[PDB]
């Protein structure tokens, strides 16, 4: 690691949490029924967009940017195995929650991260873009945790 991350080695960092909360959310769209469902599959084509526009980017700003070192420790966490729990056919809404909020925290963070590393305004642009996105998803998560949980 977490010293001596590179911006470049952040964006592999966060494409594989958009890839890996894409799953996620449509993974558990097969738990659940209604505009529940409908939710996680929004939540699931958003973080595929996401995903789309963090590769793009990683093959498209100028090495020099992309090659420096942020500076401190960059926290990360990459998505947890989930594939236990999926595999169950009784799960409740919160325990899927709880988890999805847990770890879009987390996600959240390390975007903030490479936003701060980026040097291109228009890169900082678009991950800004992406992160009022991401917490949007986070307001949804809580507002679905506390209404139907």
């Amino acid at each position: 690691h977490h010293h001596h991350m590179k911006v470049s080695d952040i964006l592999t960092v966060a494409i594989r949490l958009e890839e890996e909360g894409e799953r996620f959310y449509r993974e558990l769209s097969e738990h659940f029924n209604g505009e529940i469902k409908k939710t996680f599959l929004e939540l699931a084509d958003q973080e595929r967009i996401h995903a789309e526009i963090f590769r793009k980017m990683s093959d498209q700003e100028n090495w020099d940017e992309v090659d420096s070192y942020l500076a401190g420790y960059a926290f990360y966490e990459v998505f947890p195995d989930t594939s236990e729990i999926l595999r169950r056919k009784d799960l409740t809404l919160k325990e899927v929650l709880d988890i999805a909020i847990s770890v879009e925290k987390d996600s959240i963070i390390l975007y903030y991260e490479l936003k701060d590393g980026l040097v291109n305004s228009d890169a900082q642009k678009t991950v800004k873009k992406i992160i009022d996105q991401e917490k949007e998803h986070l307001r949804k998560l809580l507002e679905m945790k506390r209404e139907s949980t």
